[PDB]
Order: C-alpha cells, then sequence, then structure tokens
C-alpha cells in the first residue's frame, strides 16, 4: 500500500535544500540513503526537500520492531 | 503531569533483568540514564525490568523536538 510518515512536529526550512512542513502532514519518503536527513515530498503541499528524519514517524502502526539495541542487559 | 510511555510493538524477556511487555502498555520509566536500555515499570503488569528504548514513544504529542540531525544540507 503507499507507504508515508507523518511529522512529529513543525519544521521551518532554513536552506534551498529543505523541506518545510507542519505537525500531522504527511510525506512521502523519495530517498533514505541520505544518513538523517531524508528526501521527502509533501501529500498537500506539493513540495519536496530534505527533513529531519527524527522528526516523523511512519503513519501506520502494525510496522515491525527495529533491531535492538546493543548490548543486552544482564 | 504523570509522564508515561507506550509500547509500540511487543516485547519478550530473554535475560535475566529485561521486561516483557505488550503492544500499548503504559510504561513509567525509572531510570534513562544508562544507555538505550531504560529501568521501567509497567503500570497493568506492576513487573519492572529493563526495556530497549527504541521499542516505545512518549504517551503524549506535544514534546519538544530532538535537535537537528548532526551535519546539514545546503
Ligand atoms: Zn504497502
Ligand atoms: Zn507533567
Amino acid at each position: 500500500h503507499m507507504t508515508t510518515f507523518v511529522a512529529l512536529y513543525d519544521y521551518e526550512s532554513r536552506t534551498e535544500t529543505d523541506l518545510s512542513f507542519k505537525k500531522g502532514e504527511r510525506l512521502q519518503i523519495v530517498n533514505n540513503t541520505e544518513g538523517d536527513w531524508w528526501l521527502a515530498h509533501s501529500l498537500s503541499t506539493g513540495q519536496t526537500g530534505y527533513i529531519p528524519s527524527n522528526y516523523v514517524a511512519p503513519s501506520d502502526g502494525g510496522g515491525l520492531p527495529p533491531p535492538l539495541p546493543l548490548p543486552l542487559p544482564l
């Protein structure tokens, strides 16, 4: 199905390559091989640019868990 | 106010000191200064132990953002 992310906070663009967005906006991630800045496309504003990946979460639950942090506790 | 986290996924205990929980449980964090495993207390099961911090989210929205990922886009 169409897989999107939702913004957890507002972000104000400050460069010519980042993307502003509002809390609750739905974003399509067009690229995530760049590190912790992801190339996103807004479903509601039609703008495109880089976003901080820690400002968004997946739009749907039922995702599978991430790897556990290592080391494990005792 | 009472600050809690919510489980995003089930977690099955596998060590001597970790804590099992179910998706949707609310957890009170009693120590989060030791690394990415946090000492938690279940509101519903009354159990206590270490949880993987990437399996939980804050219960409340409207917390403040994390600092912007390190390097930048220009
Ligand atoms: Zn799909
Ligand atoms: Zn409070």
